[PDB]
């Protein structure tokens, strides 16, 4: 039928790659296709580099234009909805606010939406994944950096500056690790791939005796947060030690994310959940130490299901709002 | 009879007066009464009083149902909002499920939603007080518990079981002391008035120099709040410390909220803003420590502008979800 051939694209702008792909408007993925990030030049050719490289899909494969009911993107950074404008993705080279939407409406013809990268992750996995639709929902994301979005009351929220969201940057400990963010104690510092090896680098010391994963970290290997948890998993007493260090400060901020918000879910995602049962259990555990007993009983600590495809899907969904009612 | 211009009404259920309020559909007040709220007898008689003072109040003014959009009540007690009912409002006597909705609708044919106190309280601040109508406000409230409300993109958040906004009961301290709820350093447990007497007692017992503040708690005196800010703005050095302390912990809460939610504002209200900026300026302080540039740098915090009038305001606003 004709509505079934309707499409939507979705865009996942990362400091790297850039992923694309094209789905229905049920968000089930049709094709998917990448390239690299060019960040050169004050990363004027990003926007022109995803405008081609759409532009020549559709070429390759003859592709009917008017089927798209629209574009959705995540960007690094801090989006004005409004505007369609991004400022902060300075692991980009934007120094200055980029008229992101205007570029890229001008040029392709079809109408465009854009949010924060792990906002749009977010609402891939509401749509698609852990969240299952409920209107209140929090996404967070471990890997290189700490991201997160947070649905509530059925709407993303983007706050008065487009920073509603930024988990990473909660205070975890008041006198912990400095953060580029400007501050110490951040989430990040302690949770991010980076940070679970400082956490590590930094309890060694608490730890007389010796292990697998104590010998890599004091030799100076930068371990991934998975053989972190693998060496936890199978019996580590060390990395037992840094697992449940880092699972007490995620436990701490999901938690008062709960008190706060009380989500249906806080869905974990990102690189190190891969890590999986082990890593979900031990947050779990800290969220229900710090949770009063309403928010205990109602909010779930969950895994992401989508892995990196939720990036494209959530931004897929952004092109919803362009529809035909 | 003008359908181009009904009116909300709001009710604000308090443990010793009921205050009502007609607005417009904009916000405006027409109208404002109170009644006493009589508690006794299991608090029977309470919701036949509201009903009472609202069908002759619609007699006086010669109104009609029709005129009206619906009416929002705010109350203390733990509420069921979709079934419209409160349980647990002990200075109500209000110890079985009240059905206050059907109650309501069953009397006046009116419409009516209900929410908790700080909710509504959150709804008249952002509408029409601190919170300036922003999308995005936070509300908390500090007095004999601590409590709060927040509106995000809009709406006032409830949760998947109703507890969003609950800001009392994040815990600022891991090690801090035991709160009510079952979990230790809730907020509640060091910035209520009963809380921030629990830390000036507990850092007494270091601290030797020379305060008032210390030799009072020494003396055997019943110290309060607003006795320990007293003290504070006269210069007693220790009693700036106990301030400083329920502002660190303060500041790392908002902070945080700013951090998560990025609010236009972070609304403080209730009695013990009643320092005011003595408070407010602290507070900032320490909110500014602990969050980002971006968030510290659009976040602002403020204090409450309509003292007592935001509950019955905002519960008026409830109304609104029955337009049309
Ligand atoms: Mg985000
Ligand atoms: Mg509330
Ligand atoms: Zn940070
Ligand atoms: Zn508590």
């Amino acid at each position: 039928s004709n509505a079934m051939d309707k499409k939507i694209i979705g865009i996942d702008l990362g400091g790297t790659t850039i992923k694309f792909a094209i789905l229905t408007t049920d968000g089930v993925v049709q094709q998917k296709w990448s390239i690299e990030t060019n960040i050169l030049e004050d990363g004027k050719h990003i926007v022109p580099s995803i405008i081609e490289s759409i532009r020549h899909r559709i070429d390759l494969y003859n592709m009917k234009k008017e089927d798209f009911v629209g574009i959705g993107m995540g960007t690094p950074g801090s989006v004005d909805i409004e505007k369609g404008t991004v400022v902060g993705a300075y692991n980009l080279n934007w120094t200055t606010v980029q008229p992101v939407k205007e570029q890229i409406e001008s040029a392709l013809g079809i109408p465009f939406a854009l949010d924060n990268d792990a906002n749009v992750a977010a609402l891939g996995e509401r749509w698609k994944g852990a969240g299952e639709n409920n209107p209140d929902v929090i996404f967070i994301t471990l890997g290189t950096g700490v991201g997160g979005g947070i649905v509530a009351a059925g709407k993303l929220l983007h706050g008065v500056a487009g920073c509603a969201g930024e988990v990473g940057h909660v205070t975890v400990d008041p006198n912990g690790f400095d953060c580029t963010c400007g501050k110490r104690g951040c989430l990040e510092t302690v949770s991010s791939a980076t940070g679970v090896v400082r956490v590590a680098r930094h309890l060694s010391e608490e730890f007389a005796g010796d292990s697998e994963l104590k010998q890599a970290i004091d030799d100076g290997q930068d371990v991934s947060s998975k053989d972190v948890f693998e060496f936890a998993e199978k019996g580590d007493h060390f990395a037992l030690m840094v697992v449940d260090r880092v699972c007490f400060y995620l436990g701490l901020a999901t938690g008062n994310l709960g008190n706060t918000l009380n989500p249906d879910s806080v869905v974990i995602g990102g690189g190190v959940s891969a890590a999986g049962e082990f890593l979900r259990s031990r947050v779990e555990k800290y969220f229900q130490e710090f949770t009063f007993p309403q928010v205990r009983n109602s909010t779930k600590i969950k895994l992401a299901e989508l892995g990196n495809e939720a990036g494209v899907i959530g931004a897929a969904s952004l092109a919803l709002q362009f529809s035909k009612e």
